[PDB]
C-alpha cells in the first residue's frame, strides 16, 4: 500500500503496490 521490494499481498484491479 505504497512504496518497497517486496509486494502488498495478493491483489489485482489496480497496478502491483508494494510496502517496506
Amino acid at each position: 500500500g505504497g512504496r518497497g521490494h517486496v509486494p502488498e499481498y495478493f491483489v489485482r484491479g489496480d497496478l502491483i503496490s508494494f510496502y517496506k
